[PDB]
C-alpha cells in the first residue's frame, strides 16, 4: 500500500483523472482516506494529490478527488515559486498562484478558505496579485478574500501589485478600500515600490487616493528611492506634485544624475551631467544666499578629490567618463549616508 | 519569534547590551535583518534598537549594533522631543539632542551622515544647540556639519541658541561664520529672539558681531519686542546702546508699561505706572499723542496720576496704547522647536 501511493501520486500530478479512477476504486475508505492523504516527495516539493493536482491546472483531477472522493480542502504541502520555498500551501494557494481559475472556481466552490496563510502568511490572494491576474483577484474578494492580510514581512497586496506593475490591479484594490498606507518591515510603502520599479501610472493612482508621502527605515521618500533607481520620469513627478523643498528638489537631482554613472564605461554621461547641473543652478539660484555643497567630514574625505562646488567645477569633466563616475560615488555618499532583505519580502 | 523582536528592543532600551549580544548569538543573517530592523511602537515612537540605544545613551549597544551586525546608521525612526512628534529622526540625531557625547562621536566616526535632515528638516547641529551643549556643538562642526542648515521654518542654530538663552555657544556660532541676520519665516532674527527671551549676554553678543536691528513679519524691531515681552534690561539697553530715534524712546517705554498690565488681578501697578510715567517724563516743543466709547488715553500727566492707583483703569490704560502702538506667535513658536 505503500508504493500505491506512488501511483496515486503520479496519476494526480499528471492529470490521468481516469487513471487515478482506477486506483481508487473498490477500497476501503481507511484505504482512500490513507491514499489521499499521503504527502509524496518529488521535484523539490512535497504534497497531496489535492495540491499537486491543483498545482498543475488538472481541474477533471480536482474534480474527481473533491465531489467524489471527498478530499479535505485543508491539506497543505511545500511547494516551489520563483524560486522559492513555500511552507504550508493549500491547493488553493498554488491554483491562484499559477493562473488556474477553474481550479480555484471549484475549491472554493466546495468550501476552501480563501484567507488561508501560508507559513509565509500568503494567502492565495496576494499569490494572484503576485501575477496580476485580476480575473482571480476580484473572485477571490468577492468570495471574501481579506485584502489586509500582509506576509510574515508586513508586504501587502497591494505593495506587490505596485511593485510588479499591475496597474489594473492597484487600482482596483484601492476601490476595495485598500488601505493606501501600510508599512512593510523595512518600512516602504506601495508608493515606494511603484517609485522605485518606475511605473508611473501606479505613481499617479496612489497619489489620486490621497497616499501619504513618509520615509522607509532608511530615510528615503518615494521621491529619493525613484531618484537612486533612476526612474527619471517618476523623480520629475514627484519633483512637482507634491510641494517638497528646495533641498529636496536639488538631491533628487543629485541622486537621480549620480544613479546613472555606476557602469563606468557605458552610463550615459549626458543625462549624468545633465541632473548633476540642473541641481547647482538651483543651488545658485541666488546669488547671494548659496546653498554650499557639504563638505565631508575628515576622517571621510575622498583623499584630495571633492564634489565639484561650482558650475565651472562640474563643466570641468564634462566629458570625463572616468571623473564623473567617481564624482557620482562621492555623491551618492553625501546622500546615501540589503536589496536580498527587501526582495525576500516582495515574495509570492 | 515576533516576540522575540521585542526583548532585543528591550535590552537595547535599557543598556542591557551583554542579554542583547547573547540574544543575537547563533542566529540566521535572514534573522537578524527581521530583529534589528523592528520597529517596535513603544508609546509614540516608533524606533529600532539602534535608535533607542542611541536616544537613551547607551553607547555600549549601539558599537555592539554598527560593527558586530553591520546596522546602517540611516535607520530612521519616530521619536517624541519636548512634546513633538518628529519623523526620520536617525540615531545621531536623537544622541546629538538628549546630550550623548560619547555616542555621537561613536556614530561619526562610524560614518553616520552628520548633515542629516529630519522630516522638519533639524540637525543633529540644532539638536545639539536647542540644549546648549557647547562641547558636541563643537564636534559636530569641526566635522563639517553646516551651520546654515536651517529647519522647515527657516529657524537657523543662531536663532535657537539665542532663544534658549545659551550665550556660549551663540558666539562659538558666530565665529564659526553663522549669518547674523538670517530671517526666519516669522521675518525674526537671532536678535529678535534674544530681545524677546530677555537674554541680555547673547544681545550683546550679536551687536558685537554687528547684526542688524530690521522689523520682523509684525514689524517690530528687537526693542520693540524686547519691551513688548517686558524685558526691562535689554530695552534700555538697546535704547542707549545705539542712536535710537527719539520716538523710539517714548514708544519703547510706552509698551513696556503697557505690557505688564495682563494679568489684572496680579500684576505690577507700581511697574506699570512707573514705565508709563518715565515715559511721559520725556513728553512732557511738547510731543503729544496720537476714542474707544467715552474712553481716551491719558494726555496730561494729571490724567496719569488719578489713575495711579486704579488697578482697572491702569489695565484698561494699558490695552489702550498697547493698540494704539500695535494693532501670531504660534507659528514662531513651532519653528523654535528642535
Amino acid at each position: 500500500m505503500e508504493g500505491l501511493a506512488g501511483y496515486v501520486y503520479k496519476a494526480a500530478s499528471e492529470g490521468k483523472v481516469l487513471t487515478l479512477a482506477a486506483l481508487l476504486l473498490n477500497r476501503s475508505e481507511s484505504d482512500i482516506r490513507y491514499l489521499l492523504g499521503y504527502v509524496s516527495q518529488q521535484g523539490g516539493q512535497r504534497s497531496t494529490p489535492l495540491i499537486i493536482a491543483a498545482r498543475n491546472g488538472h481541474a477533471k483531477v480536482v474534480r474527481l478527488l473533491l465531489e467524489h472522493y471527498r478530499v479535505q480542502t485543508q491539506q497543505t504541502g511545500t511547494v516551489r515559486f520563483d524560486g522559492y520555498v513555500i511552507d504550508g500551501a493549500t491547493a488553493l494557494w498554488c491554483a491562484a498562484g499559477a493562473g488556474h481559475f477553474e481550479v480555484v472556481k471549484l475549491l472554493v466552490s466546495h468550501g476552501a478558505n480563501v484567507n488561508h496563510t501560508t507559513v509565509t502568511n500568503s494567502t492565495p490572494l496576494r499569490a494572484a496579485c503576485f501575477d496580476g491576474r485580476l480575473d482571480i483577484v476580484k473572485y477571490l474578494v468577492e468570495n471574501n478574500a481579506n485584502i489586509s492580510i500582509a506576509n510574515k514581512y508586513d508586504n501587502t497586496c497591494l505593495m506587490i501589485a505596485a511593485y510588479k506593475g499591475h496597474t489594473d490591479v492597484v487600482r482596483y484594490l484601492l476601490e476595495q478600500r485598500a488601505d493606501p498606507n501600510a508599512k512593510a518591515h523595512c518600512g516602504a510603502t506601495a508608493l515606494h515600490f511603484a517609485a522605485e520599479a518606475g511605473h508611473i501610472d501606479i505613481v499617479k493612482e496612489l497619489i489620486k487616493w490621497r497616499a501619504a508621502i513618509v520615509v522607509n527605515g532608511h530615510g528615503m521618500t518615494p521621491l529619493k528611492v525613484a531618484a537612486e533607481s533612476c526612474k527619471a520620469d517618476v523623480v520629475e513627478l514627484l519633483l512637482s506634485h507634491a510641494d517638497c523643498d528646495r533641498r529636496s528638489r536639488i538631491e533628487a537631482l543629485e541622486l537621480l544624475g549620480a544613479s546613472f554613472a555606476n557602469d563606468r564605461e557605458n552610463y550615459d554621461i549626458i543625462k549624468t551631467y545633465h541632473y548633476l547641473y540642473l541641481a547647482m543652478l538651483e543651488r545658485f539660484q541666488d546669488g547671494d544666499n548659496i546653498l554650499e555643497k557639504e563638505v565631508l567630514p575628515p576622517i571621510h574625505a575622498y583623499g584630495n578629490r571633492t564634489e565639484c562646488r561650482n558650475p565651472q567645477e562640474l563643466e570641468s569633466i564634462r566629458q570625463d567618463r572616468d571623473a564623473l563616475h567617481m564624482e557620482g560615488l562621492i555623491v551618492r555618499e553625501r546622500i546615501l549616508g540589503s536589496q536580498k532583505w527587501k526582495l525576500i519580502g516582495l515574495q509570492r
